[PDB]
DNA sequence: TATGTACAACCGAACGTTCCATAGCTATTATATACACAGCGTGCT
């Protein structure tokens, strides 16, 4: 995205992640490295050492914190104070987070500068309009006997693998496509995940997954 | 505090056979000459 929409030529631009860590030597240009491989502390590797101690040896002028809202964490919050940087911005759609941390955000990196609606966007051909739908897949009746007596941890499985889910998404998913449509299939749960893709015959990607 | 999930690190060529072109040898006739050799025929024993 960098190299499309600006003129940075392609030679100041070094990518860190987990395939390759080579360094730009030119006197100045852009790292896009992520949190992980920034804010580890114990365990880093002699390839990952010298790129580590590159950045912190230079004085950063600018610092683009993508998906701000993960920067409050334990951790995540050190690379703000390592990394030596005069001005920080901080882009995310979603500025919320469960625990109270979310307010750590103001002596981290600053106040909030701008806010934009959702609706005022989608009705000007910025961002695309979505019926969102919610639906009600009563559970049969012999997946129901098991979830009263099972514990909390195993219930999810079950109400996650109840086979009028399977009819629901299978019938979507072949209207949808029927349509023209590109379709994405959620599922934080890796077992479903598989035994759905497994049993539509579809590509899935999950943690484990090869770059 | 515990459990999921995620992430990072440790195959040639020699020889033989046939085909043009040029020049030279072979055979025949006559005659004188004379030598050596290979025959045939007649008398002797």
């Amino acid at each position: 995205q960098f190299l499309q929409w600006c003129t940075l030529q392609p030679e100041n631009c070094a990518v860190f992640t987990s395939d390759n860590k080579e360094m730009f030597q030119t006197e100045s240009g852009l790292v896009v490295s992520t949190y992980s491989m920034v804010a580890n502390t114990r365990n880093r590797s002699h390839d990952s050492q010298k790129v580590m101690d590159f950045l912190t040896g230079r004085e950063w002028g600018f610092i683009i914190l993508d998906e701000v809202h993960v920067v409050p964490a334990a951790m995540f919050r050190r690379v703000v104070s390592t990394i030596a940087a005069h001005a920080k911005l901080g882009l995310t759609a979603t500025l919320v987070r469960e625990d109270d941390k979310i307010g750590d955000l103001n002596f981290l990196i600053g106040p909030k500068l701008y806010e934009a609606n959702w609706m005022e966007l989608s009705q000007k051909g910025h961002i695309a309009n979505v019926q969102c739908a919610e639906v009600w897949c009563p559970m049969t009746a012999e997946f129901y006997q098991e979830y009263l007596r099972e514990t909390a941890r195993k219930r999810m499985l079950l109400y996650i693998m109840n086979p009028t889910k399977f009819q629901a998404c299978q019938f979507l998913i072949q209207y949808h496509e029927r349509r023209g449509d590109k379709i994405i299939v959620f599922s934080d749960n890796v077992y479903a995940l598989q035994e759905y893709a497994l049993k539509m015959g579809k590509p899935f990607i999950y943690g484990s997954t090869p770059q």
